């Protein structure tokens, strides 16, 4: 049970070390599903062929095949960590994905018979499996094609929409209902009580932090743009309040995390790149800000650091660009083609140091050593290569003065420079791209199509205020301090349970028996069963041929 | 396609124009001047455009703003986004996604054909400048399709045509059926059921002897 614990993750917890279980072996009877526990035994022991026979005994066939995937990882991963002999870890590895494409081929059934029923498989609390839907040991497994199948979509996409069953024409709609509040009670809603119904919807939560989030750039613009005087107007004291309350949001976050242990969900906290450039960008608007309240230089660096700081407010629009179905795989895509274009970068900034320094110390040869010398080497070089390329700039005309000494050379570089800066390394650049973007395609939206449940679960846990009111759902959580119906699970009676035990065991008995029917009925098994009957069938006449009596 | 890639232009064009009106002139009023600075030499800048000296200006010589050495430095960056990066990722997507837009368009176009020639025959013959005659003649012709839509034929034509649409259907029929017997697959299953019904038979036969 602890190896188990120690496989699976931080909140999983066995049935072995149970309080229960342990007073029952303390003074030491039976299983009531043995198959979950053999199946458990054949995974760890590493039998894949008694496992695959364990599995499709029993009751709970997706939930076995999830855990499987996630202990086969795990124990690859550990083995892996300890030096094996790396045959152990790529056997661990092809189970895992045996047992992952048993759990997608066995939704896609579930799915295809019928599809309540196969949501309903998804989202029913597991009591044997620590109480965590299907959908958690997905999402622990990592198994993205199982998260992208068109069901989880569809369940995921009714637990964004909450308590409202508009599909045709949404958005907008909640815009209207966000800053009208006398049209809340005239949507149609899922079977007083109406507005807390609303306001608790994932989308609302969404639309309501985008809004908050546009009117606190807006500001951000317009204490940046016009002049500031010596003490904060209240544009800008309304921007420091925004900061000031994401940061404390932030802190509550990182307090309120899975692991026990305060440094361990720093660490765990600190996996996304989003929450490591928000922490740098918060501490240099505190920074901008104390140099701010001071005397003229001080305030003008201060203001320098507010112009610089507002470029990654800019830039993290495309965070909430990232909900759009369209605009978040090519969101993602750019962020694979920037790794994929550095290399070309360095070599044209290679090319570009060769010309500048020539063309510098050839122009220019009694200059006393300044730093102006390694300006004029970057800039001009990489001013030319965008529309730029004045003469009389370089290639100076010289009543004239005398000319350079060889100061003729400097045309021929710079048509040879241009013909590689601009003909040769951006094609070749192009073509790269061209190249390799049918996979970078797919794996954003199957990477999308993924991280879809981490949007929804995080706007599910988030409170009801935005950002810059959010201070007072914080001193509720101080009342609340000294005091899931939907969204994660859905918990259901006995008769339920039974009716989706035996709706999944008809699922897996249909599943089993096609693909025999398929297998069966290939081209290369009748050939194969043709050429052996012909062969015995041969050597049966030809024994009858020879043995004649007349 | 090109308007949703637009927007992520939009989001680097304005960031950088913000920051470098902001860094260079820290003394202006708020006039509605400001909201024009941020999009007019941004956006000129990725056409063509690129003009130091209006950028990052020189600074007999008036003082220098405090760090307006930054703005070179985001012009590089925003530059190697917009003109590198989004153009030839665009050109990528209209590059991958050709095909399929080329097939679809042909096929709507010639369907339309038909709504083209159609709205052509139904119009009057005079052109739109002295249609106003065509008009008010019809206007006496309101108290006053032998081609072009259809064709109306006698009974001994729509004979033949309905004995020649039924040797059509039943040569569609038999060729389907004759290019379905002569598969490969078909040919396989067959001769599996009669090796197998043959290996039983002669099973049976080789087991019922009398000598
Ligand atoms: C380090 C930030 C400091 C902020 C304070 C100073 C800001 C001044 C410079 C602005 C730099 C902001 C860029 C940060 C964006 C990276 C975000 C990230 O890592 O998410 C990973 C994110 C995913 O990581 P995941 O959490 O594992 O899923 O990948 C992405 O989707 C990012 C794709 C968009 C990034 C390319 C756009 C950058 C253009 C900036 C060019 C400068 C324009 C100037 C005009
Ligand atoms: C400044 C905005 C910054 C945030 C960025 C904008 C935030 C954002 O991008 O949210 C996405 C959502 C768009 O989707 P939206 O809910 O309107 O509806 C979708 C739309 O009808 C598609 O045509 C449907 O099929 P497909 O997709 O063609 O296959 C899709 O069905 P499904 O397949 O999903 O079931 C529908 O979901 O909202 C808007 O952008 C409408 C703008 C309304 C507000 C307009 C004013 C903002
Ligand atoms: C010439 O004389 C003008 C004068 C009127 C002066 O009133 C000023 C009031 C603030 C206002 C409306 C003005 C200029 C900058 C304007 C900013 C530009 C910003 O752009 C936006 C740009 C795009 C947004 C994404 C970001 O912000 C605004 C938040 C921002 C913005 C529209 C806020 C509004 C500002 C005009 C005449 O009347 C007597
Ligand atoms: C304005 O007054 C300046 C003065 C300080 C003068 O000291 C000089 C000492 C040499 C030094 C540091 C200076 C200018 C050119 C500098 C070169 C630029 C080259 O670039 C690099 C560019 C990139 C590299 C790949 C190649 O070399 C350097 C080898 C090179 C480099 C950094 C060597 C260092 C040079 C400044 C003030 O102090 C009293």
């Amino acid at each position: 049970g602890l190896v188990i614990e120690y496989l699976m993750g931080g909140a999983y917890r066995c049935n072995y070390t149970r309080k229960r279980f342990r007073t029952l072996y303390h003074n030491l009877n039976h299983f009531p599903f043995p198959f979950h526990e053999l199946m458990v035994w054949a995974v760890l022991m590493k039998r894949q062929k008694m496992a695959l026979f364990f599995w499709q005994h029993g009751e709970e066939a997706m939930a076995k095949a999830l855990v499987a995937c996630k202990l086969c990882k795990a124990m690859a991963h550990e083995a892996s960590e300890n030096d094996m002999v790396d045959d152990i870890s790529q056997e661990l590895n092809h189970n895992s994905r045996d047992f992952g494409q048993l759990a997608v081929e066995l939704l896609d059934q579930s799915y295809k018979q019928d599809e309540q029923l196969a949501m309903k498989l998804l989202t029913y609390e597991l009591k044997n499996w620590s109480n965590a839907t299907c959908l958690q040991l997905a999402v622990a497994a990592k198994h993205r094609d199982f998260i992208a199948h068109t069901c989880s979509q569809m369940l995921l996409t009714d637990m964004w929409m909450g308590r409202l069953r508009m599909r045709k024409n949404s958005g907008l709609k909640v815009i209207l209902g966000i800053l009208l509040p006398p049209s809340i009670l005239s949507l149609e809603f899922k079977n007083g009580r109406k507005i807390y119904e609303f306001y608790n919807a994932p989308i609302v939560k969404f639309w309501f932090y985008t809004l908050a989030y546009i009117g606190y750039l807006m500001l951000f613009n317009y204490i940046v743009l016009v002049k500031m005087e010596r003490w904060p107007s209240t544009q800008e004291w309304i921007v420091i309040s925004y900061i000031f309350t994401l940061g404390i949001e932030k802190m509550r976050e990182i307090l309120m995390s899975e692991p026990g242990k305060l440094l361990q969900k720093v660490k765990v906290w600190l996996q996304e790149y989003w929450n490591v450039t928000d922490l740098i960008a918060i501490l240099l608007f505190s920074v901008g800000m104390i140099l701010r309240l001071q005397d003229q230089p001080f305030r003008s660096d201060g203001r320098v650091i507010y112009c610089v700081n507002i470029i990654y407010w800019y830039i993290r629009l495309l965070d909430i660009f990232g909900v759009n179905k369209y605009l978040g795989p090519y969101v993602m895509m750019i962020g694979k083609m920037m790794i994929d274009m550095m290399y070309f970068v360095i070599i044209m900034l290679v090319v570009l140091m060769s010309f500048g320094v020539a063309r510098q110390a050839i122009l220019f040869p009694n200059e006393e050593p300044s730093w102006k010398l390694a300006k004029n080497i970057f800039y001009m070089p990489y001013w030319m290569i965008y529309g730029e390329v004045f003469a009389d700039q370089i290639d100076p005309p010289c009543q004239l003065p005398p000319c350079k000494t060889g100061a003729w050379i400097v045309p021929a570089i710079m048509a040879c420079y241009l013909l590689v800066a601009n003909i040769l390394l951006v094609n070749l650049l192009i073509a790269v791209f061209n190249n390799t973007f049918f996979e970078v395609k797919s794996i954003s939206n199957q990477v999308w199509k993924f991280q879809r449940y981490q949007l929804i679960m995080t706007f599910h846990e988030r409170p009801v205020l935005p950002p810059p009111l959010i201070i007072f759902s914080h001193m509720t959580m101080i009342f609340q301090h000294v005091c899931r119906d939907y969204g994660l699970k859905l918990f259901i009676t006995d008769d339920e349970l039974k009716k989706v035990h035996d709706f999944e065991e008809q699922c897996i008995e249909e599943y089993f028996r096609e693909k025999d029917d398929r297998f069966n009925s290939s081209n290369d098994e009748r050939i194969r069963v043709t050429s052996e009957r012909v062969e015995n069938m041969s050597m049966r006449l030809e024994e009858v041929n020879e043995r004649e009596h007349s």
